[PDB]
């Protein structure tokens, strides 16, 4: 009747660093013993242990106080589905290719990941330190060329699944949310001919992102925005303290000039499907399109996001 019990030792984890010794019954599934369980991204919840599994590390969900703390300390989230979504993505991104293109880690196109490739390429050209150890650790590996965990983390943090259409501005917003931008400061002035002037200070992520124009110069000169009185008012940059700025707008034909920006994202398509490309300004203009690379002296296209170097700026207005 009853089969002789066989067991193996395995380790469970939520961060792949702190291991937790377990003894599993090879006649029960992982799911029956751990809840949802993953082996390097693969869902083994419904798998019964193999001898080859002995000594291997499995991710589980934070189901006790020790794992909850380890997971928060490593990822800076308490979203219950986070680890599941991170493993589900990782099962895909570990099969993506990450070619070095013009010295930067890119991503060969798959699974609508073009927005991720230009986000990744952008990160490697701006000064940014992540706060979660998971992002620090994974970004370091991504810079070295092994970007699978980093890309799966971006998907998890953004609540995007592999293959879902993503927006670069929104993705960067999530990444900046988890970065140290505390010393970034922006002072704006808005001037209405009827209502007068109103100055506003922004900090952190809101200090480095602007939605409305791609041109940093235009933002220094002034952009027209609605005023509550019904007139159009003029908003201009008074003071900026940050290592970069990101200027974003709905996709519009726009000319990129060598040496006047750091990098940019281009979006061809519509609200339901499209394709992002990346433009970086080095010795010439390089267009990185996943694994593909072209160059040109001028660039014009439907640009959505442009990144600029900064340190300290003060208006003369
Ligand atoms: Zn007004």
């Amino acid at each position: 009747s009853h089969m002789e019990v066989r067991t193996i030792k395995v380790f469970t984890t939520v961060d792949n660093i702190n291991l937790h010794t377990q003894v599993v019954d090879m006649s029960m599934t992982y799911g029956q013993q751990f809840g949802p369980t993953y082996l390097d991204g693969a869902d083994v919840t419904k798998i019964k242990p193999h001898n080859s599994h002995e000594g291997k590390t499995f991710y589980v969900l934070p189901n006790d106080d020790t794992l909850r703390v380890e997971a928060f300390e490593y990822y800076h989230t308490t979203d219950p589905s986070f680890l599941g979504r991170y493993m589900s993505a990782l099962n895909h991104t570990k099969k993506w290719k990450y070619p070095q293109v013009n010295g930067l880690t890119s991503i060969k196109w798959a699974d609508n990941n073009c927005y991720l490739a230009t986000a990744l390429l952008t990160l490697q050209q701006i000064e940014l330190k992540f706060n979660p150890p998971a992002l620090q650790d994974a970004y370091y590996r991504a810079r070295a060329g092994e970007a699978a965990n980093f890309c799966a983390l971006i998907l998890a943090y953004c609540n995007k699944t592999v293959g879902e259409l993503g927006d670069v501005r929104e993705t960067m917003s999530y990444l900046f949310q988890h970065a140290n931008l505390d010393s970034c400061k922006r002072v704006l002035n808005v001037v209405c001919k009827t209502c007068g002037q109103q100055q506003t200070t922004l900090k952190g992520v809101e200090a480095v992102m602007y939605m409305g124009t791609l041109s940093y110069e235009q933002f220094k000169k002034g952009v027209q925005i609605p005023c509550t009185c019904g007139k159009q008012a003029t908003k201009y940059l008074v003071q900026q303290e940050s290592p970069f700025v990101m200027m974003s707008a709905p996709p519009a034909q726009y000319e990129l000039k060598h040496g006047t920006f750091t990098c940019a994202s281009e979006y061809t398509g519509n609200y339901q499907c499209g394709h992002y490309k990346h433009i970086t300004s080095k010795e010439t203009l390089y267009c990185i399109d996943g694994a593909l690379l072209t160059k040109s002296s001028e660039y014009k296209g439907p640009i959505t996001d442009v990144f600029y170097k900064e340190n300290s700026y003060t208006t003369t207005i």
